DNA sequence: CGTAGCTAATTAGCTACG
DNA sequence: CGTAGCTAATTAGCTACG
């Protein structure tokens, strides 16, 4: 069970979604952000977000 | 659209033309005008030093 | 201090083409 | 039709000098 984010959908209102496919977004040397492949369940389309820094990968 | 010499990260030395140009200065000092290139040789790019008499 | 935008990975959502 | 190729969108640190 992967674990449920809070995101503000892009249509504008808040939900707990839980992501599609999580990576890491980093320049080689050093860690970067948590990206997160989302898809608002409203409108039915995708977007993308941080995730929090000790999401598990 | 004038070429700057530098010495691309690569090692070489050669005449590139800067795609982007702009003031990189603080409040109240004249800073540096900061050139963006393109190696040419790995495609990679990288920031340089321009000349103080350069079209900004 | 100060500006500017590349860099990394990922894929949906197009367009293009054979 | 099927497939292949390009971009938008997502972060923040990095680097250039004086």
């Amino acid at each position: 069970g992967k674990k449920p984010v809070k995101v503000k959908t892009p249509a504008g209102k808040e939900a707990e979604l839980v992501p599609e496919k999580v990576w890491a977004l980093a320049p080689k040397g050093r860690k970067g952000v948590k990206i997160g492949l989302f898809k608002d369940p409203e409108t039915g389309k995708y977007f993308r977000h941080k995730l929090p820094d000790d999401y598990p990968i």
